[PDB]
């Protein structure tokens, strides 16, 4: 009944142009994370009940309700997709793909899946296998595969999902486990023609190879991008960041000196051929798993970054003041600073630190990064007092836009990590090679926190505060509300205004996964994944007092009593 009719996906979907449905990770093609549907506001929320959810498979449940004319497509963890009915909850279709034993796999990471990708009748994911996979959209059913190359016991998979551009499916990959680096391939989504590889290591001898401190070819790894993928229509351009090299140590590494070419990048690309149009490397030289691979959104602001503004690092010699200008724009690292780029050229504006950080020094008028020497991990076993962490600062859980206030909201962990090298030998399997105890940052008595910057002057308008860990992505809605799930369990509502908390119910686990909004005849659902993923285990110990259990994977979905 619900896919009865079922309509295909075109680009006016993906650019978010129907509110009442959420066709793409973050909503748009831009990655907003905005909803504009506005039936719940802070009038109401009060009044928000569960009208169904459904359980998801196990593990690390991190995935996203993408709705479409009353239907949910479900990624689960273990390469299971769903279509689900929007309004009943019930079970539409159900893949489940044969997976060799869970042990074959050197990279777990694949398991998890943040989004399918819908186009025309089909919906698209990569596999734990590492093949990009088209399933009709109508029945669940394979339609075509393709094996991209080393999956399984050579690790390289994907974890954030692929969004399809001008008929081209663009998917990234991690290869965190892996003695090479990986890359971002586009897809054709209607013959599983491979059309092209971008990769980010220098070859040797190629332009960027000297900047990798003399470090053989074959000892450089897991250099990849497996953060969220982005596009802006208008300039037919899409961004993604590539991340850092294992293991953490330059010493170790053998790039002593090294910035490191092709790493922690954001690129600009044409979606068809894979060409890169502009580029800029937010978070050279690191010793930090800094991972510039998280969501950049594309949004029209005017420019006027305060220079005194809280964490501003600097401002763009050649900013265009008082102007409107097309940006890409948010934190694109773990770090946590943000960044402000004209969207086609590339030109930098400014860049604002946000929690608390130490690995870079300073950024210069044309956004060139000087990390900070004394945070390099020159000596093994020495314990490097670094903040934030591994898993910053930001993580992948992603920022949402509010466009009325033109406000920049982003979830972030108060967080600091003291690190260091192993004395022993660097392998693939040992990852960055260090052992860490994660503490609050200085002076910071809440773990969880959310900041929503002026994307016009850097400014901080408000930032809300929790105890434990949030490590969950928001939603932004055209209500005036911020949802945000936490490792406490509560699923909470803030007002987008003042930051102030309006809503909450506790879902059984850790808020682990995305929070979407759709509608149906002409009611408004809020639909989050729970249940845990990295973030309680890890910030959980440090903040003992809450109950941060991992648990009841599943779909949860709220809406105002009929
Ligand atoms: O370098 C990589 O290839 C890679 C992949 C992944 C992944 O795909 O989930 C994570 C990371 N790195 C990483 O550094 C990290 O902190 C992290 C957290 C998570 C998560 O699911 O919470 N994934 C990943
Ligand atoms: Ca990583
Ligand atoms: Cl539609
Ligand atoms: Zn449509
Ligand atoms: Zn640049
Ligand atoms: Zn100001
Ligand atoms: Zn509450």
């Amino acid at each position: 009944s619900a896919i009865e009719n079922f309509q295909p996906v075109t680009a006016d979907d993906l650019a978010g142009k129907n509110p009442a449905n959420w066709p793409i990770l973050r909503g748009n093609y831009q990655g907003w994370g905005y909803s504009p549907l506005d039936q719940i506001n802070k009038d109401n929320v009060g009044d928000l009940q569960l009208v169904w959810s459904r359980t998801m498979e196990p593990g690390s449940n991190e995935g996203a309700a993408i709705a479409y004319n009353g239907v949910i497509f479900l990624g689960n963890t273990n390469d299971v997709i769903q279509a689900i009915d929007g309004k009943t909850g019930s079970l539409i279709w159900e893949y489940r793909r044969k997976l060799p034993s869970a042990s074959k796999f050197i990279n777990s990471l694949g398991a998890a899946k943040r989004s399918i990708a819908l186009f025309g009748d089909k919906v698209y994911f990569v596999s734990w296998d590492n093949f990009v996979v088209a399933l009709d959209a109508k029945t669940g059913k394979l339609a075509w595969e393709t094996n991209r190359g080393q999956g399984v016991e050579e690790g390289v998979a994907n974890s954030s999902g692929p969004i399809v551009v001008d008929g081209v499916v663009i998917a990234g990959s991690t290869c965190q486990f892996s003695g090479f680096g990986c890359y971002v391939t586009g897809t054709d989504a209607e013959s599983g023609e491979e059309l092209w590889r971008n990769t980010f290591i220098p070859r040797p001898g190629e332009e960027g190879d000297d900047t990798w401190g003399g470090a053989p070819y074959e000892n450089r790894w897991m250099t990849g991008a497996w953060g969220q993928i982005t596009y802006d229509p208008e300039l037919d351009l899409v961004y993604y960041g590539s991340t850092g090299a294992g293991p953490a140590s330059e010493v170790q590494r053998g790039t002593e000196g090294g910035t490191l070419a092709g790493t922690n990048t954001r690129f600009a690309v044409k979606p068809k051929t894979g060409e890169v149009v502009w580029k800029h490397q937010t978070l050279p030289r690191d010793n930090w798993d800094s991972e510039c691979t998280f969501e950049m959104m594309v949004v029209s602001t005017s420019v006027n970054p305060d220079a005194k503004a809280d964490g501003m690092m600097s401002v763009g010699a050649n900013v265009p003041r008082g102007e409107t200008r097309k940006v890409l724009t948010g934190v694109p690292c773990k770090t946590g600073v943000a960044w402000q780029f004209d969207a086609k050229t590339g030109d930098y504006f400014w860049s604002k630190a946000t929690v608390e950080q130490n690995s870079i020094a300073s950024i210069d008028d044309t956004g060139l990064v000087t990390v900070n020497e004394d945070m390099i991990l020159k000596e093994p076993g020495k314990t490097y007092n670094y903040c934030p962490t591994f898993l910053g600062g930001r993580d992948w859980p992603s920022a949402g836009y509010l466009p009325k206030s033109n406000l920049y909201v982003i979830p972030l962990s108060n967080a600091c990590y003291d690190v260091m090298a192993r004395t022993t030998e660097a392998t693939p399997a040992d990852v960055y090679n260090t052992d860490a105890t994660l503490v609050l940052a200085p002076g910071k008595t809440n773990m969880g926190r959310v900041d929503a910057i002026d994307l016009a002057t850097g400014e901080t308008k408000w930032s809300y505060e929790t105890r434990a860990a949030l490590y969950d992505p928001v939603l932004t809605t055209g209500g005036d509300l911020v949802f945000v799930g936490g490792i406490d369990r509560d699923f909470r509502a803030l007002d987008a205004e003042s930051g102030k908390e309006v809503w909450s119910t506790r879902l059984p686990g850790a808020v682990s996964g995305y929070t979407t909004s759709y509608s149906i005849d002409g009611r408004q659902y809020v639909a989050v994944v729970s249940g845990g993923s990295l973030g309680g285990p890890t910030f959980g110990p440090t903040t003992p007092d809450v109950d941060s259990a991992s648990g009841a994977n599943g779909i949860y979905v709220f809406a105002l009593p009929e």
